[PDB]
């Protein structure tokens, strides 16, 4: 994680037979949408850029900063084959909630 920056970053993922290759938690109370799980060999893993503890801020221009979990899952499912994710790495906040 030496190369993950503090600020939001852009990551392009291509959907496959196991979706985008990650699952999400949060979207409630003080907790935004966080990646909780990255599937080995799936797209997010292959890319090598996303991490457990990333907050998802936007998906293809759909703002998820204040989305509920279901709003985020719908946005992710409907974002098409090529998906641009704006993510911000917040491992301490992730651990606080999860």
């Amino acid at each position: 994680e030496e190369d993950i920056p503090r600020e939001p970053r852009r990551i392009v993922i291509h959907r496959g037979s196991t979706g985008l290759g990650f699952n999400i938690v949060g979207g409630e109370g003080g907790e935004g949408i966080f990646i909780s799980f990255i599937l080995a060999g799936g797209p997010a893993d292959l890319s090598g850029e996303l991490r457990k503890g990333d907050q998802i801020l936007s998906v293809n221009g759909v703002d998820l900063r204040n989305a509920s979990h279901e709003q985020a899952a719908i946005a992710l499912k409907n974002a098409g084959q090529t998906v641009t994710i704006i993510a911000q790495y917040k491992p301490e906040e992730y651990s606080r909630f999860e």
